[PDB]
């Protein structure tokens, strides 16, 4: 069909800047992690040391098969610049076929 | 209640520029297709004949209704300027009850 | 595990303008209902008034508990500028360990 469930999946992760997420993206790209990425700048807040604080960040989303999850989330901890990043997963309910085709191509490999 | 399941799904697409996918979001809202489209600059990155190169690109998410999936992925793939763009649906699991409704509204026609 | 299936929400808002959506963050995280959020400008595109517009906000994704939700969608409710505001929460599928303790601590609390 046009579309179907697929088997993508959607991981997210913000960066202290621009640098640092387009670098991680390459690296997850070399290694065939992740088929592609999306960055884009964001305004955070949260408590840090009893004090609710305001940043500035780069969001990150990566687009992968579920099969290559677990790997994921490993070379993300591993490359992370932070002690307790944000990385979640976002539930894919459909996907474009030939989009779906292009994910599992593009992660071929190591 | 003051929000449920509904029954709302969230789309989205990357785009070439800005300019293109504000023309794509509009022709959507001509057709009763969505009820609304968030826009916003991105960095992404992918592999490419071989290599990995960065791009600068704008995504968008779809606000429409589980009806008008269907339509929603034909008209896209329609008017895409990619040969293979990518296109899937989120998980949308509650929604604010008043905007449910406003949603429903927005995309009643054609 | 190094992560698991979790028990973290994200909701989705959008806002006039920076300054209303950094507001209502910091008074989201004051009365511990989210751990973290993360805004970003977007262009918006609906229908009013019989006509399409165009128009400049800021979104921001709120990162809680499965606990807070019903409060959160609340105190948006709240101090939510528009009338009918979108707010929606999507669906996270797995999570980063660490992470999801350091959501459980960031919305410990009133």
């Amino acid at each position: 069909a046009l579309y179907f469930m697929g088997h993508m999946i959607l991981v997210y992760s913000t960066f202290p800047n621009e640098e640092k997420a387009l670098e991680i993206g390459r690296k997850l790209l070399e290694k065939r992690l992740i088929a592609c990425f999306n960055a884009f700048e964001i305004r955070s807040g949260y408590w840090w040391k009893g004090e609710i604080v305001q940043d500035k960040e780069w969001a990150a989303i990566f687009k992968t098969t579920e099969e290559k999850e677990k790997e994921l989330y490993e070379e993300l901890r591993k490359l992370h610049p932070y002690e307790t990043p944000a990385i979640f997963t976002l539930k894919v309910e459909n996907i474009l076929t030939e989009y779906m085709n292009w994910l599992r191509e593009s992660v071929l490999g190591s």
